[PDB]
């Protein structure tokens, strides 16, 4: 099966998911 | 503009955002 | 071994990590 | 305030955060 998933939030998310990713090792330093 | 992704990926993704999302009580609680 | 983080972050991180939790519908409801 | 997070807790949930982030780009292309 297949989604149709709004490229935008994709990046949207992405850019969240990256976010958190930069985020965590100034926090665990 | 549309994507089209794999139901099994996006259920891969979910459960990977619970897994976060659930990650929260361990690190709040001190 | 205990990281000391300050609660600031911690409110940040979780505020981040629902963020992505509330983006699920968008993406699974097609 | 400063709260005591477990280490070890922090580093998984990196290592769930770097996942997420390693597999978008997959579901993106």
């Amino acid at each position: 099966e297949f989604v149709k998933v709004r490229k935008k939030d994709l990046e949207r998310l992405t850019t969240e998911v990256m976010q958190i990713r930069d985020f965590l090792p100034r926090i665990l330093n």
